[PDB]
């Protein structure tokens, strides 16, 4: 006496609590943060008697109930919570309940909830690792590299990181505030575009398309919420739910703005976007903050100022304090982490004694000291110490590292920056000795991707035979390959100097090592950082 078994409706199935518009290209329209899913699930029942209420399970827990009052039904309702659910519709009696057959549907939220972990397998050179040495291995993931370099969140190695930081998440603004863009053929254009009705200085995503709508592995169906970059650092966050997923927000193009925070007014106002930002898009486990630089000298010639090492200070106390009312919020950790720069030139225009109360890590950038941008002056673009044909270089790693320490930073705090590429000149002559840094270029060398600089990938493929001879210089810790009849010159890491950079680290009680940027690594570089920190194999 039980009513007949219902039958689910053909429909759709995926919804979404943060819905992306798909015909959107402003920020402010691509995302819409809801506080629960649209739901809705239709029935028919092709046989027997239809009951007098009909309920919709979601595991069995009923989201939606109403009088059952014909042979076809339909029911809208709310979830707000993320998952895959197993949904029945179930028509019920005095004499029983009779549930369809269940039906998953999906209920999208920005953690991934909703989506299967991206384990993937480790490609190329890179061997597994375990993360028990306690040190930071980080890496960079460019948004741009899907195109071109054609390498994707599925092919990081993500189990031998502790860190991945997501370049780069920009800052709203048009004439004088984000001019460097304009050196990049249509970069400016985009940015204007994905702020269009968005106030300056609020973050945003510069390539929407990339980070939210190109299809990818395990993201490639039509109706699937969230697609692209993000949704794949979803799915790798529920295969990898201890890797620290960080935006990084400037960079050398984007890093404008922040010359105007000396204005609270727009300091508040970016701090309070970072906080929507990472409320919309949970994946993410805090903020690195990527100021090139404090006092200029970065991309844009007109920008720097002496009060940019306050500014910097109080960004860092303020955004910290967000963070604390997020992570009392959430009950989540969050970090707060900052590249900066090496030259201890730059470096004492901060006092990083003072900010590190408010950072979980400095990501030192222990790398491009010298490359095609100087053709006079050549030398190791990321060695550990100086060369023994000139001692007193200024820029080396040890140098960047020692000013912080002399400043009081605590050395835990330092994490050692490593290059998965080469920097160097082509045409390099007048050098004595047979080493060809003391001689002058006279141009850059062939790039991979862009003049004067080249993929590790790529140096270890075509540039260790031939004509290239190779030597790694054991007082610096730096490997160079040289071609003379052309005179190409390249300076790299090679897993020896990262290797020479591990050690130091755990000798000097240092925070780890990072590098930019993960897709030009064919594996040497990445293992060589696990191992030199002491992360067992497997
Ligand atoms: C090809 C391309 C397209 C669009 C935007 N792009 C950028 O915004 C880039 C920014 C940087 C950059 O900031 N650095 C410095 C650095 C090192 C370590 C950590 N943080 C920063 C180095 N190379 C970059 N290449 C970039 N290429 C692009």
């Amino acid at each position: 006496a039980a009513p007949g078994k219902p039958t689910i409706a053909w429909g759709n199935t995926k919804f979404a609590i943060v819905e992306v518009d798909q015909a959107a290209t402003a920020y402010n329209n691509l995302v819409k943060v809801k506080n629960a899913a649209d739901v809705s699930v239709s029935w028919n029942l092709w046989n027997g008697d239809t009951g007098t209420t009909a309920k919709i399970l979601l595991n069995g827990k009923e989201a939606w109930s109403g009088p059952s009052t014909g042979s076809s039904g339909t029911a809208n309702f709310k979830v707000n919570k993320g998952g895959r659910y197993q949904m029945q519709v179930a028509l019920c009696n005095a004499d029983g309940c009779t549930a369809s057959d269940a039906t998953e549907i999906v209920v999208a939220d920005t953690d991934g909830s909703h989506l299967a972990p991206l384990k993937e397998p480790l490609l190329e050179k890179n061997k597994p690792y375990k993360q028990n040495s306690g040190k930071v291995v980080g890496s960079y993931f460019v948004e741009w590299g899907v195109y071109g370099r054609n390498f994707t969140v599925d092919k990081i190695p993500a189990q031998n990181l502790t860190h991945l930081l997501y370049g780069f998440i920009p800052i709203c603004g048009g004439n004088g505030i984000n001019d460097s863009l304009k050196e990049i053929e249509g970069s400016f254009q985009a940015l204007q575009r994905s702020c269009q009705g968005r106030e300056d200085f609020k973050v945003s995503i510069h390539d929407p398309f990339a980070a939210l709508q190109k299809a990818q592995k395990g993201v490639t169906a039509w109706d699937d919420p969230y697609k692209g970059n993000f949704g794949q650092l979803m799915a790798l966050k529920q295969a990898h739910p201890d890797l620290k997923i960080l935006p990084s927000i400037g960079g050398w193009t984007l890093s404008d703005p922040f010359f105007f925070m000396g204005d609270k007014v727009k300091r508040d106002r970016f701090v309070g976007s970072v906080k929507e930002f990472l409320q919309t898009w949970k994946f993410f486990d805090g903020v690195d903050i990527d100021w090139e630089f404090p006092g200029g000298k970065g991309a844009n010639p007109n920008l720097g100022s002496p009060q940019d090492g306050e500014t910097y200070v109080l960004l860092m106390k303020e955004l910290r304090a967000m963070l604390d009312q997020l992570s009392a919020e959430t009950g989540r950790k969050y970090e707060l982490t900052s590249a900066i720069s090496a030259g201890k030139d730059k470096i004492d225009k901060v006092a990083y004694n003072v900010a590190q109360n408010s950072m979980d890590h400095i990501f030192l950038m222990s790398y491009d000291f010298y490359g095609a941008f100087d053709l006079k002056n050549l030398g190791h673009q990321t060695a550990l110490n100086a060369p023994a044909w000139k001692p007193d270089t200024a820029y080396t790693t040890v140098n960047g590292v020692n000013a912080l320490l002399t400043q009081g930073v605590k050395p835990g705090k330092i994490v050692v920056g490593t290059a998965m590429y080469g920097r160097g000149w082509t045409g390099v002559n007048g050098y004595q000795n047979n080493i060809p840094f003391t001689g002058t270029a006279t141009g850059p060398v062939k790039g991979t991707w862009e003049n004067g600089i080249v993929d590790y990938r790529q140096i270890a493929s075509q540039f260790m035979s031939g004509e290239w001879q190779y030597t790694y210089d054991a007082t610096a810790e730096a490997p160079y390959v040289f071609k003379p009849s052309t005179g190409d010159l390249i300076t790299f890491d090679d897993a020896r100097s990262v290797q020479a950079k591990g050690k130091y680290v755990l000798d000097k009680q240092l925070g780890g090592l990072f590098s930019w940027e993960i897709d030009a690594d064919n594996g040497d570089i990445l293992n060589s950082m696990n191992a030199s920190l002491g992360n067992s194999a497997g």
